[PDB]
Formats: C-alpha cells, sequence, structure tokens
C-alpha cells in the first residue's frame, strides 16, 4: 500500500523508530502523528546510535521528508535542542523537516502543571515522562492553548500567552502551592525561535492529500503504544493522545480510508514504563534476564522497564483497534537460552470466568491473572539472523503460535537493534 502506519501493539517501546527508519527507504514522507516528547524512538545505523524524541524517525534520510502533524504537541525548547544535536551530526534538520501551524505547543508552565499534579498524586501517580504532555492536550481542548500558527503575530501571541499564563499560575501557586512560571521568560525564550519553527510550517493535509493522489508512498509513525491509548487504554494510566490507528486521521488530516496497511510493531516479551496493570508482569530471575538483555530502559527518561511475557489477549485488542495489516515481531535475539518461553492466551477474572478478553479502565484489570500456554525456548543465537533458516525451529514454533492465537501474519522479523539485523518476509509498501 502506499500510505503504511507504523505504530506500538502493546505500551510502546516495542521498536517502532527501527522499524520506520528501516522501511522509509521508499518512502517520501514520514509523518509523526501524536504524542510530543514523550516518545524515545531508537536508531542504530552501523553501530552508531540516534534516539529521536519529538522529531520523526526519517530525518536520517535525505530522501525522505519528515513532517510533524497537526496531533503533535510541540515543545519548542525541544525541538531546537533535538535539532542543534542532529546537526552538529551532519543531519540538515531543517532541510527535510516541516510542520503543522494546528500544533499545539508544549511551554514551561506545561512542565510546572505536570509536576504538580504528579506530586499531587502521591503515591498514586501516573509516572509521566515529565514534559507538559497531558497538560498541553488539555489546553488545546481547553480552547486556550497556543498552536505554531500563533507565533505568526508576535503581539496577539504576547496576549494570548499573558492570559493563558495567568491563568495557569494562579492555581500552580493558590492550588497547588507551587512556584509561578514567568511571562516574561517564556515569551522571550518561545521569540527566540518563533522564526525557525515558523519558516517549516506547511499545510499537512493538504500535502498529504497531494502526496496521495500521487501514490507518494507515506509512513506514519506511531508514538507510545495501543494499551496507552487516552480512549481504549489502561486508563487513567495512560498517555492524553490516541496512539491506536485512528490518530493518524486526527492527527494528520489524510482521510481515514487512505489507511492502505497498518503494521502492528510487537516485541516478543512485553515491557511497561510507568504505573498501570501488567497481568504478565514478572519480579523472578527472568525479569530481570528479559531487562537485561533487552537493554530495557527508557529511551527517553532512563529510568527501567518493568517486563514480563509477551500477552496475547492484551495484543488481541490492539489488532482490532487498530485493524492490523500484519506483526513486525521486535526483539526475538533478546529469547536466546531460555529454557522455556511462554505467553498469555487467557485472563483469570478475580470471579472465576476464563477471558480472552481485556479489562478497559485500570480498575477493571485489578485482579486478573494471566493464563500461559508454555513454549520449549532455544539455545541458538538469533542475533542479527536475516534468514527465517538461521532461526532455530522452536523460535519458528513460537512464531508461528503468535500468528495462531492472533490471525494476523508476522511479516517482518527483528534480531537486532542495527537497521539490518532484520528480515522483511513481506513487505508492507508492496502489500
Ligand atoms: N536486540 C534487539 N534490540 C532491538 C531490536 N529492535 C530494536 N532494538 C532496540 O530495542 C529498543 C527499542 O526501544 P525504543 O527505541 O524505546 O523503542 P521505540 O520507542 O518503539 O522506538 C532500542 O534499544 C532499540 O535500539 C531487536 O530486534 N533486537
Ligand atoms: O504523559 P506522558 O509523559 O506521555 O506519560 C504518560 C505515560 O505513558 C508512558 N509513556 C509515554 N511515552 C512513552 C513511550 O514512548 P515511545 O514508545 O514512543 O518511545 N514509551 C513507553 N511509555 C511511554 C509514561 O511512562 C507514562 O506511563
Ligand atoms: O522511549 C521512551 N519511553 O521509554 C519513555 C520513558 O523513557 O519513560
Ligand atoms: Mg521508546
Amino acid at each position: 500500500g502506499n500510505n503504511v502506519v507504523v505504530l506500538g501493539t502493546q505500551w510502546g517501546d516495542e521498536g517502532k523508530g527501527k522499524i520506520v527508519d528501516l522501511l522509509t527507504e521508499r518512502a517520501k514522507y514520514v509523518v509523526r502523528y501524536q504524542g510530543g516528547h514523550n516518545a524515545g524512538h531508537t536508531l542504530v545505523i552501523n553501530g552508531e546510535k540516534t534516539v529521536l524524541h519529538l522529531i520523526p524517525s526519517g530525518i536520517l534520510r535525505e530522501n525522505v521528508t519528515s513532517i510533524i502533524g497537526n496531533g503533535v504537541v510541540l515543545s519548542p525548547a525541544a525541538l531546537m535542542k533535538e535539532m542543534k544535536e542532529l546537526e552538529d551530526r551532519g543531519i540538515p534538520v531543517r532541510e527535510r523537516l516541516l510542520l503543522s501551524e494546528a500544533c499545539p505547543l508544549i511551554l514551561d508552565y506545561h512542565v510546572a502543571l505536570d509536576n504538580a499534579r504528579e506530586k499531587a498524586r502521591g503515591a498514586k501517580a501516573i509516572g509521566t515522562t515529565g514534559r507538559g504532555i497531558g497538560p498541553a492536550y488539555e489546553d488545546k481542548v481547553a480552547l486556550r492553548g497556543l498552536r505554531v500558527g500563533d507565533l505568526f503575530d508576535k503581539e496577539t501571541f504576547a496576549e494570548k500567552l499573558k492570559e493563558v499564563m495567568e491563568y495557569h499560575n494562579f492555581q500552580l501557586v493558590n492550588y497547588y502551592k507551587a512556584e509561578a512560571v514567568d511571562y516574561q521568560k517564556v515569551l522571550d525564550d518561545t521569540m527566540a525561535v518563533a522564526d525557525i519553527l515558523t519558516s517549516m510550517v506547511v499545510d499537512v493535509s493538504d500535502l498529504l492529500d497531494q502526496a496521495r493522489q500521487r501514490g507518494d508512498f507515506v509512513m506514519f509513525e506511531g508514538a507510545q503504544g495501543t494499551l496507552l491509548d487516552i480512549d481504549h487504554g489502561t486508563y487513567p494510566y495512560v498517555t492524553s493522545s490516541n496512539t491506536t490507528a485512528g490518530g493518524v486521521a486526527t492527527g494528520s488530516g489524510l482521510g481515514p480510508r487512505y489507511v492502505d496497511y497498518v503494521l502492528g510493531i510487537l516485541k516478543a516479551y512485553s515491557t511497561r514504563v510507568g504505573a498501570g496493570p501488567f497481568p504478565t508482569e514478572l519480579f523472578d530471575e527472568t525479569g530481570e534476564f528479559l531487562c537485561k538483555q533487552g537493554n530495557e530502559f527508557g529511551a527517553t527518561t532512563g529510568r527501567r522497564r518493568r517486563t514480563g511475557w509477551l500477552d496475547t489477549v492484551a495484543v488481541r485488542r490492539a489488532v482490532q483497534l487498530n485493524s492490523l495489516s500484519g506483526f513486525c515481531l521486535t526483539k526475538l535475539d533478546v529469547l536466546d537460552g531460555l529454557k522455556e518461553v511462554k505467553l498469555c492466551v487467557a485472563y483469570r477474572m478475580p470471579d472465576g470466568r476464563e477471558v480472552t478478553t481485556t479489562p478497559l479502565a485500570a480498575d477493571d484489570w485489578k485482579g486478573v491473572e494471566p493464563i500461559y500456554e508454555t513454549m520449549p525456548g532455544w539455545s541458538e543465537s538469533t542475533f542479527g539472523v536475516k534468514d527465517r533458516s538461521g532461526l532455530p525451529q522452536a523460535a519458528l514454533n513460537y512464531i508461528k503460535r503468535i500468528e495462531e492465537l492472533t490471525g494476523v501474519p508476522i511479516d517482518i522479523i527483528s534480531t537486532g537493534p542495527d537497521r539490518t539485523e532484520t528480515m522483511i518476509l513481506r513487505d508492507p509498501f508492496d502489500a
């Protein structure tokens, strides 16, 4: 298909950045449609590592035009910082990056609010990434957020900014008993890069429409993971945007009917960072093994990721919500050596009922128990392997079982962090 979507089928950190960087060899555009710099997408080319946050993953390819869609909450500070680091490494970001005027702006006070709220929650904190993602999303819907377009008239901007900030500072000092964020500073800081941002504005939705009518290959790059979805995830332990496929259309402006292929990045074992339900979570040796071997640490916050077995019940919620066309099994190599490996095929509800469907809000996952099928592991090394033939039978079996339980084919398989340690059985762009 011409328009392919790459998203997280679990709780993020499945390996979107790599897969996007890999497949954008043929793409004209790469589009981020939701999230902000809470994302940490790691690319590894010939050993050289790049972890992107707000900047799309096609940025390392000069043939591709990277676009930040209206769904993304954009931090001018974050953007500039990332932009500088990439430029110093020879990537001419401004020549390859374009953005929407409809993107809400993430400014200093958003981070304060986030911190304030996170503290207020005490023991029942979300475990947010410390940026002002949710607050930025609130303002937007609240009809008071600033957008990139606003930066086009600086006096008007100042007016709008003083208001919203008076509003925010009031609740920050009086209600939260936290320190106020200075207006003049935010204005000065923001006005310093206004022009650079502004220079990259394009009418994203009209562009994608044009790209489409020409048959250009477009890739949409997801952020976070399905179970982190504001509507469908483990509310309130979620991120404030739609991480499910529906966000491509809302967050980019492309008509829903133009999504040709939805690729689901599936990790091979599960990780979760932040508070929230995690049925298959492991606190024993293997959990630890999974964390070490998989170097499972937040590509953004650096905190250790919770690990557990692959949850087929949870993944199947993902298959239907995102109308998955296919899977990309990642981190297979991380299982090398395990005597046996298991996967959750059902949930035991606190009232004795056996179920193969997931609860929705967090509270409803409370005493849920996983029911596993158990498979033999493999001692052979699958790292870097790029041909099914090099995979041991247990592995091939494990793969097949996943396809059986889900009813979705694994079209791509990743055996390592480098762009090339991968096998593409079926290319989304040809499907
Ligand atoms: N061994 C191994 N590491 C991988 C593979 N795919 C990606 N990685 C690494 O696993 C992590 C994926 O996490 P992250 O970058 O946060 O995922 P993302 O946020 O979806 O892009 C990063 O360290 C990648 O470099 C794979 O097949 N095998
Ligand atoms: O308000 P937020 O700052 O977004 O945090 C809310 C919650 O969502 C989690 N979280 C946010 N972005 C995440 C991510 O991005 P990528 O997969 O794109 O690399 N991967 C994994 N977990 C992620 C946070 O830990 C917390 O549970
Ligand atoms: O890659 C990004 N995530 O893991 C978010 C975090 O670091 O918590
Ligand atoms: Mg990540």
